[PDB]
């Protein structure tokens, strides 16, 4: 199977694969590895995928369970990844954005690294979690920025400071050079590494009917560059 | 003779029981120097005898004789002044007060993430074509206190873009100039101020309309800053 790089920082297309439960572990590995490298990966023409068969496919990768965000970061062990398929699409608009939060850390100036490495944030939805702003990716070892719309404030700074620094970091993360905007066709499937991305839907299709189907994979508790784990202030962990 | 009286919990003190001038006791000079370094700006009242001559001579006893935006003096230069001695000559009928902020306390009260940031940030200062790259945290060469070096002569932070620079500059300045960290002085005739330019910012206030206001300043030579790693500011 084949992997086409869609831009220099994020995104790839994968060809030669019919997604579903029957996949050869060597293929499944190539996909996993493509996902970890490119952060978000696309398959086209998967018209045969239905609800049951998406789930089944998801199951080979891990364990099934508007504004820029990482999914369910108001919880401690937020998802590692999702598989999203187009079901019915609008006649125009409806594209989706992803940003690479590992590339975004790696390109911080040294002073902003020192800042983010030591910075922690309260995320909320009731769910309240203090997470580090820089996590060590458990599979890749890359440090990734952890922020997005669930953030309420930063631990130890005031309102005004929190909001300003939040915007500084979000502007780097969402800089067009670090993002991919996907135009959805029928039979499109997307898979993203939620431990190294943010995403955002675009509401540019007037009130048109749109329906996607998503399967989400269970993820772990972030740890910072010192090994300290996120802290539950409020709410339960996610469970299967 | 001399007493030093705290004027605010973070900055400022008045010193009485001292006629300023070239004639001062070395113990008296030292007790002033001490207060200046602890309190960042100090004030002497009723110094009606002082004149240009006696101020310069007094200034000479402290070190070596060389505005309504918040700034540290002459930071576009590498070896910017350590301190200044300033006397009211002619004050307006209203207005004319002056602000100082304590840039050592400002550093010290930074959340640690922000200390990390500032310990590693360098700023380009400019002004007739002066340009220096200063650390944002300098190590005070007499007290060893770490102090924020910023103010209006800053154009940008090194390795950061324009938007970022501005935004972080404003985050810093907001902490530095928080009213709890500042002193606003109402000048009376005979008043003299001395401030440590290595641990302050100051600001004049233009709330006296047209009027004439005249002060006399004697500035003292300071050395080049170094960061917390020993690195010197670099002339461009
Ligand atoms: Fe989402
Ligand atoms: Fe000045």
């Amino acid at each position: 199977i084949t992997v086409k790089k869609l831009g220099s920082r994020i995104g790839a297309q994968i060809d030669g694969v019919r997604l579903g439960g029957d996949l050869d572990p060597a293929a499944v590995n190539e996909i996993r590895a493509a996902l970890l490298a490119h952060k978000v990966v696309f398959f086209r023409g998967q018209h045969q995928l239905d609800d049951a068969e998406q789930l089944a496919f998801a199951g080979l990768l891990g364990t099934p369970i508007n504004r820029w965000h990482t999914d369910v970061t108001f919880a401690a062990n937020y998802p590692a990844a999702s598989v999203l398929r187009a079901v019915s699409l609008p006649s125009y608009g409806g594209s989706t954005l992803w940003a690479n939060t590992a590339a975004a850390y790696a390109e911080l100036p040294e002073p902003l690294k020192c800042l983010t490495e030591n910075l922690w944030a309260l995320h909320t939805n009731d769910f309240r979690t203090e997470h580090p702003v820089v996590r060590v990716h458990p599979e890749t070892g890359e440090r990734t920025l952890l922020a997005g719309d669930f953030v309420r404030s930063f631990v130890g700074l005031d309102s005004h400071e929190s909001r300003v620094l939040f915007e500084v970091l979000q502007r780097r993360i969402t800089m067009p050079e670090n993002t991919i905007r996907w135009n959805w066709a029928p039979g499109d499937v997307a898979i993203w590494d939620n431990r190294a991305t943010q995403h955002r839907a675009i509401d540019d299709y007037d009130d048109q009917h749109r329906l996607m189907h998503r399967v989400t994979l269970m993820g772990d508790v972030p740890v910072d560059v010192y090994g300290q784990a996120s802290r539950v202030i409020s709410g339960a962990p996610m469970e299967i």
